[PDB]
């Protein structure tokens, strides 16, 4: 099978995304949930999508699932720890992951997300479980993983927060901030908590990333790039629409998080055109393939390699530079991506 069997690096996977069904089944059996229902191959399959949905129809999965982990300490540590262990058995050898400890949380945060009642799990707190899980599954799967903590687009009240959570535990294992959940908020990537967020990130060297582009148009990734300052797009593919912002943007040497099988399933690619990866490889972007999200999609990193090897002509070459490209653009300290690097280059001849 495998489209492409060397190290991998991976740094556009949500967390929450990427939790094994079995122990989402676990949690509600555990502390009562209810469930779509409860065995596991039923369970991927509903909140498994194999079809673009509505926004409604797409956030409802997570108000499905999510309750039965957010809120529990032996959960939050358990699947941070899932997580590094899937990526292994994907061949990865480092990957960023991000997520949204709000989320997680149901104490000093409001409102409190997924129904759940409060609770003492507080953000701070899920970000030490999270870490915990990250680096302990470091050590057992050989996998080299970082962080990143996820502003919510329509939550600005969060973001400082967030902001300061990435700074009590950068390097260990946090490495940067995403903006997340629907582009589509008029405004959003301008609202005065995310602005004066990402510039706190930049006075305290924090690593940016920023959602903009699989659903927005170029305008919000403009944003992105002029008032946020990211370093890197998650997605980004309606730049395309935009081409002096394209010009300009591929060379300043800017980083996209592609993510080929997660743009199918949510509609943000129509299937009966020029995929962006395409297009970004002709002109030979910095770019990455990712998963998104897995349980969700149904998916794993091979899942979408497949794809553009299968459906796309791409090639091992671009496999490796992609790769490569990932690597030069990780959030890592430079003598540590230099070192992941050489791992790459030795690995790929
Ligand atoms: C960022 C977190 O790790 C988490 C958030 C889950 O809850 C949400 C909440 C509101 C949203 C509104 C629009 C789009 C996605 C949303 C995801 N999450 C997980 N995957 C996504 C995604 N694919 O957009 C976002
Ligand atoms: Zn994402």
């Amino acid at each position: 099978t495998p489209a492409f069997d060397k190290p991998k690096v991976e740094l556009h996977v949500h967390l929450d995304g990427a939790i094994k069904p079995e122990t989402i089944l676990y949690y509600g059996k555990r502390r009562g949930i209810a469930l779509p229902a409860d065995t596991p191959e039923e369970l991927q399959n509903i909140i498994g999508m194999d079809k673009p949905l509505t926004l409604p129809d797409f956030l409802a999965k997570f108000d499905y699932y999510m309750p039965a982990i957010a809120g529990c300490r032996d959960a939050i540590k358990r699947i941070a720890y899932e997580f590094v262990e899937m990526k292994a058995k994907d061949g990865v050898v480092y990957v960023e992951v991000r997520y949204s400890p709000h989320l997680l949380a149901n104490s000093k945060v409001e409102p409190i997300p997924w129904n759940q009642a409060e609770g003492d799990l507080t953000p701070d707190e899920v970000v030490s479980l999270v870490n915990q899980g990250l680096q302990e599954g470091e050590r057992d799967f050989g996998v080299k993983v970082r962080s990143i903590l996820c502003c919510m687009r329509h939550q600005p009240s969060w973001s400082s927060e967030v902001v300061e959570l990435c700074k009590k535990y950068r390097e260990q294992t946090v490495v940067a901030i995403d903006l997340a959940g629907d582009e589509t908020i008029e405004g959003s990537s301008l609202f005065p908590g995310h602005v004066q967020a990402y510039a706190e990130a930049v006075k305290s060297g924090v690593h940016r990333t920023v959602h903009a582009g699989e659903v927005g148009s170029a305008n919000v990734v403009k944003e992105a790039v002029d008032t946020l300052k990211t370093e890197r797009l998650g997605h980004g593919y309606h730049t395309l629409e935009d081409t002096t912002l394209y010009n300009r943007l591929r060379q300043e040497n800017m980083h996209f998080e592609i993510c080929p099988w997660s743009s199918y399933l949510t509609g943000a690619w129509k299937p009966d055109t020029e995929h962006a990866v395409i297009r970004f490889k002709n002109d030979q972007v910095n770019y990455s393939l990712n998963t998104d999200d897995p349980l969700i999609f149904k998916s794993t990193l091979d899942t979408d390699y497949q794809m553009t090897k299968k459906d796309m002509g791409f090639t091992e070459e671009e496999f490796k530079r992609l790769n490569i490209n990932a690597a030069k653009s990780s959030f890592l300290p430079e003598d540590e991506k230099k070192e992941l690097l050489d791992l790459l280059y030795k690995a790929y001849r």
